């Protein structure tokens, strides 16, 4: 099983689908996105790679994307899928019963506060009910068949707030807010816990990494990342959370940690092939 990567932002929005294997530390170029985006999602369904709405910011414009986009692993190829409703930009995603869940993200000066539901077998979204909160730069962890909506940015403020869908019954709930403001922050489970790893706060790029437990319903921090960031690509692999590049304020990394839960220790497994921000990232 592979870490894909898929688009980002370096002075323009990338077509680049990159795989890392942490067995042997070495990077695949795949096939290129046919669209350049940043701010997207990346999902697995069924060992299909998806690719889901963000913008290509380019020098001619800027054009949000509702693109659904499959990468194939045995092929090497990219087919389009239905579009999304809306474009959504800096999207968060989920997958519940082999159905993506498009959560949130932005239309020009719209953010949204609505979430959509795709069906591969049929290659048709549906609207879901929207959630409470508008959100852009929203995580996105699913956890015991629940999606959790996690910080963002609402078109004022942005959030330490956190909500949670409820599939079966179709309703979102709000849950305890995280200590920390988090836009654009690695969101993931990890051990029946929902991580949320750097971010935004309105002033700086944190470093800080905090987990939710069900159980007791509280946000607790746990050991920070060495480079803080924002707009990071985050997934877990084999009991591990990686995150993938982001933009720490300054300059775009390519830097890539790797946490241990068991430790309580982060350390930098690799680079990416160019720093960038903004990137889509599955496991499959």
């Amino acid at each position: 099983r592979l870490i894909y990567t898929a688009g980002g932002y370096f002075r323009q929005s990338l077509s680049y689908l990159e795989a890392y294997n942490p067995s042997d530390g070495t990077w695949l170029r795949l096939a290129d996105l046919q669209v350049p985006r940043s701010g997207l999602a990346g999902c697995v369904v069924g060992g299909l790679l998806y690719a889901v709405g963000g913008r290509n910011n380019s020098p001619d414009g800027n054009t949000d994307s509702s693109a659904l986009d499959c990468y194939n692993p045995m092929t090497n190829q990219w087919s389009p899928c239905a579009p999304m409703s809306v474009p959504r930009n800096r999207i968060g995603v989920g997958v519940i019963d082999g159905h993506i869940y498009a959560v949130g993200g932005s239309h020009g000066c719209i953010h949204h506060n609505s979430v959509e539901r795709y069906e591969p077998e049929r290659d048709e979204w549906h609207l879901v009910a929207p959630m409470l909160t508008r959100r852009i730069g929203v995580g996105v962890a699913v956890l015991n068949r629940l999606l959790y909506a996690v910080g963002g940015f609402d078109g004022t403020n942005r959030l330490n707030s956190a909500e949670c869908y409820y599939p079966e019954r179709n309703e979102w709930r709000m849950i305890t807010a995280m200590n920390t403001i988090r836009s654009g922050a690695g969101v993931c489970v990890l051990h029946n816990c929902i991580y949320a790893a750097g971010g935004y706060d309105g002033q700086d790029q944190l470093n800080s990494v905090e987990r939710y437990d069900v159980a007791t319903a509280t946000w607790t921090f746990v050991a920070p990342m060495k480079h803080r960031r924002s707009a990071l690509g985050i997934t877990v692999h084999q009991g591990r959370i990686y995150v993938l590049g982001g933009y720490d304020g300054h300059t775009f990394l390519d830097s890539v940690e790797c946490y241990d839960p068991d430790t309580d220790t982060w350390s930098e497994v690799t680079r990416m092939t160019s720093g960038r921000s903004g990137v889509g990232v599955a496991v499959t």
